[PDB]
This record gives C-alpha cells, sequence and structure tokens, in this order.
C-alpha cells in the first residue's frame, strides 16, 4: 500500500465528515437540540484537527461552526464573552455584507451587552459595552440605572437574534443538504422504509 | 423534513465514520504515528457519542479502538494502569480465544509489571502484579531485585508484545480495508491520479 494514496484518502474522507457534522450542528441549532448540538460540536472540533490545509470552501465552513458554537455559548483565554467571539468571526467570515449579515450583527452588539444584564453583572456589561463601542452615551445609562427591560432592548431581544441567525442557518443547510455523506446516508434510510 | 429519518440518517452516518476511525487507528498504530493516533482516537472518541444504540460488530469496534488506546498509552479514575485496562478489555472483547490472543494476553500481563519496572517505581510494578497474579514466586523476587532485564523479561517483551498486538491489528485491518467510508475515499483518490 502507498501512505501517500492512503493519507490522501483519509484528507477526502476528514472534508466529507466535516461537511456531514456542519450540516448536523446546523439542524440541532434550528432545533433547539442542545445535547445533539454539543455533541455534533465536538465530534466537528475533533475531525478539524485531520485536515492541516482547507480549501477557501471548507475555511468558510468550519467558521460557521465556530460562530454557532459562540452563539450557543452567549448566555453561559480570550479575554471577551463568548458573543463578542462570535462577532469577530461574523465580520471576518468570507460572506456578502448584505442586509441580513448587518442585522445579525447588530442583534449580536446588543446582546453582547444584554446577556450580562441578563445574569446580574452590570459592572460586565459596562467593559463589554467599551470593548465594542448620543446612541452610545444613551446605550451607557441603560446599563448604568440597569434598565433591562428598556424598549430598545425589547426590539434588539436575545429571541430576535436568534430568529435571524436561525435564517441564516437554513440558507447554509440548503447549501450543505446534499453533500455526500448525508445524500449516501438518506438513501440507505429511504431504501430500508 | 421528517426529524426522525434525519436522526436515522445521521446514525448511518456515525457507524460509517467508525469504521473508518477503526481503520485509520489500525493503521497509525501499525505505522507508530503517535500524533496521527492521538488525533483519530480523539475523532474516534467524539463519534462514538452520536450512536446510543450499537450492534455487536459495532460493539467489537469500539471495543478494539479502547483496547489500542490503553496498549498505545502503556507507557504514560480506574486505580489500575493502563495495560490492566488493555487486559481486562482484552479478555471481555466477542472474539475467538485462539493461540495468538493467549500470547497476547500473557505479553501484556508481564509487560503491565516490566513498564513501571522501567519507570523506575517497583513499589508500583508490586502492585501491578498483586492485582494480576513457584512461577509466581519468581516472578516477585525478580521485581524486588529490581531485576529489569532478566532473560524473562527480555522474552516477554515490549516489542514482542507490539508484533504479536500488531499481527492481530492486520487482521482487523484486512477486514474493515473495504468499509464504505474509506472504499469511496479510495475511489476520488484514484480518478484524480
Ligand atoms: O474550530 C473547530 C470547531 C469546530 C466545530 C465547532 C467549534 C469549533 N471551535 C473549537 C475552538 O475554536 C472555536 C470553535
Ligand atoms: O470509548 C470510545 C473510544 C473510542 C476510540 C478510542 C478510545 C475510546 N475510549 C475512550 C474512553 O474509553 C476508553 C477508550
Amino acid at each position: 500500500e502507498d501512505a501517500g494514496l492512503v493519507a490522501e484518502a483519509e484528507a477526502v474522507a476528514a472534508g466529507w465528515m466535516l461537511d456531514f457534522l456542519c450540516l448536523s450542528l446546523c439542524r440541532a441549532f434550528r432545533d433547539g437540540r442542545s445535547e445533539d448540538f454539543r455533541r455534533t460540536r465536538n465530534s466537528a472540533e475533533a475531525i478539524i484537527h485531520g485536515l492541516s490545509s482547507l480549501t477557501a470552501c471548507q475555511l468558510r465552513t468550519i467558521y460557521i461552526c465556530q460562530f454557532l458554537t459562540r452563539i450557543a455559548a452567549g448566555k453561559t483565554d480570550e479575554r471577551i464573552t463568548p458573543l463578542e467571539s462570535a462577532l469577530m468571526i461574523w465580520g471576518s467570515i468570507e460572506k456578502e455584507h448584505d442586509k441580513l449579515h448587518e442585522e445579525i450583527q447588530n442583534l449580536i452588539k446588543i446582546q453582547a451587552i444584554a446577556v450580562c444584564m441578563e445574569n446580574g453583572n452590570f459592572k460586565e456589561a459596562e467593559e463589554v459595552f467599551e470593548r465594542i463601542f448620543p446612541f452610545k452615551s444613551k446605550l451607557l445609562m441603560i446599563i448604568s440605572q440597569k434598565d433591562t427591560f428598556h424598549s430598545f432592548f425589547q426590539h434588539f431581544s436575545y429571541n430576535h437574534m436568534m430568529e435571524k441567525i436561525k435564517s441564516y442557518v437554513n440558507y447554509v443547510l440548503s447549501e450543505k443538504s446534499s453533500t455526500f455523506l448525508m445524500k449516501a446516508a438518506a438513501k440507505v434510510v429511504e431504501s430500508k422504509r
């Protein structure tokens, strides 16, 4: 056997497993299946170590997986919070900066502050505000007055952030719905049955 | 979409990934590729969480993976050493107890003591001997006298244990060489080249 050809076959399979795990992570995030998301995330993290060179499409895929991971950890080394880390990933992905990208970005910026207020850490909410940012002065008075349920926070809510991110996840889910591993697995299931 | 049929497709794919990772772990163990073995082991461990019901063949597969993991950690919660744990797995696998099974078993029993002596922990070597076991009295005097290079230890050596386990790994490697994921990955590589 040729070790080089064996290593090449292992790299192709890693690529297939990555797309499968991304598609599975997207569904668990859309469905609210938290433990399934955690298991799929751990699997994707492990599989991604079998790839040392990634194509442009594979890089976009791992960054979507990292993004959804921080968003899922939003309310639960970097010296920043998970939502501030999701914001850094979001602004760096090789993707179009359309209306949806912009509204997801702004919802994360406000939710990175609001999740700290929800947890009762108002000093942390101020530190998050200083790192991200008359609008700023109003937002700073809201945090200072512990006005968690201010109408602004209700419009740029957590549920609205999740709905917008889930709409983006549906496009990713559609784009990868037909990848090799899932398509072959569906055929085996449909043949039984 | 049917969530049940999606979950079934995900279980089929997990089964395929398990066989692929087992075959990859077997090759890394045979080749002495330590970091590749560590990466594949972490991937197999993660993938195995996506299966809650395992067939008789899948159980045998995960136990071979656990066995090779302890053997690989032999010289590096349970209150026993990795080689004593490999011995517990080995004696429990749904497999034939032939001449090869017996010689692998005895080589592990002696190496579980000898690796402690190699590391300079003779008190631990005595604790391992007491847990596993005129032959016993001779083996106990060897440990007590720190006779690490005694002719008995040279016949039931680490290298001999590794060669015997590698011969067993070659049968597993042959049995799984044709599994779905590796066979499809090889076709893509051969078509390029
Ligand atoms: O990067 C691999 C990856 C795959 C899937 C899900 C999450 C991750 N990461 C792990 C650490 O980096 C940030 C999220
Ligand atoms: O059990 C899953 C598994 C798969 C592959 C390699 C090792 C393991 N384990 C992890 C813990 O149990 C003992 C080795």
